[PDB]
């Protein structure tokens, strides 16, 4: 809708920097409304759960299974670990992992997780084959979250990103069970609270996997939609600014706002 779009131009205009949007029907994969689609922006934490998506293909080709235990020890706990940091001696299993990779964003779960298929490189190799010869992860975290200016590394664009999640959720790449898994971890999300959930009305579903970073990064994406079903897939994605962590997540309260009064 043009006023959403509104709301996007005055996102740009208040925060001082680009805004990516993407609006794509999660049924017919008919893009519904986009600003920027082509243009790089940082994934952050966003790519956590298509890291998730490769491991579950995984687990459907055998390669892999949801209940097989990981150990580690202190010297790969990185910043932000507040679910992995507290299982040093029992370890987690695989299925844990990505729950805390997804719902709670942890940073050393998602380092493990990229050693279960080989690194940045394999996810990116990993969306190759699946049609995305875009989105692309080159760093571990935290470094992935740099956001350097005109720096291509660990960057999707939100035309890229929008087409590759439906894939996952709702395509032909992962089976029945592997797609509603991937689905109910970013249901079950924890750290997106004052963003597209605050601005949905009662009995709405939603499924997403927010994102920040450095040099006033942020991003989010998402699967939602009215009476309890996901019907829509909507990307956010924002750097530059120099605004306040606060004022991103209003701008992005306001896009929603208009999002579903125009649904």
């Amino acid at each position: 809708h043009p006023e959403t779009l509104v709301k996007v131009k005055d996102a740009e205009d208040q925060l001082g920097a680009r805004v990516g949007y993407i609006e794509l029907d999660l049924n017919s994969g008919k893009i519904l409304e986009s600003f920027r689609p082509e243009e790089r922006f940082p994934m952050m934490s966003t790519f956590k759960v298509l890291l998730c998506g490769a491991v579950l293909s995984r687990v459907d080709a055998g390669q892999e299974q949801l209940g097989r235990r990981i150990h580690y020890s202190q010297n790969d706990l990185v910043e932000y670990s507040p679910v992995t940091e507290k299982h040093l001696t029992d370890g987690m299993t695989v299925r844990e992992l990505c729950s805390a990779a997804i719902t709670m964003s942890d940073n050393t779960a998602a380092n493990l997780l990229l050693t279960t298929i080989g690194g940045p490189k394999e996810l990116t190799a990993f969306l190759h084959n699946m049609g995305d010869h875009v989105t692309r992860l080159d760093r571990w975290e935290p470094e992935l979250n740099e956001a350097i200016p005109n720096d291509e590394r660990d960057t999707t664009t939100p035309a890229a990103m929008a087409t590759t999640l439906r894939k996952l959720l709702t395509g032909e790449l992962l089976t029945l069970a592997s797609r509603q898994q991937l689905i109910d971890w970013m249901e079950a999300d924890k750290v997106a609270g004052p963003l597209l959930r605050s601005c949905l009305p009662a009995g709405w579903f939603i499924a997403d996997k927010s994102g920040a970073g450095e040099r006033g990064s942020r991003g989010i994406i998402a699967a939602l939609g009215p009476d309890g079903k996901p019907s829509r897939i909507v990307v956010i994605y924002t750097t530059g600014s120099q605004a306040t962590m606060d004022e991103r997540n209003r701008q992005i309260a306001e896009i929603c706002a208009s999002l579903i009064k125009h649904w």
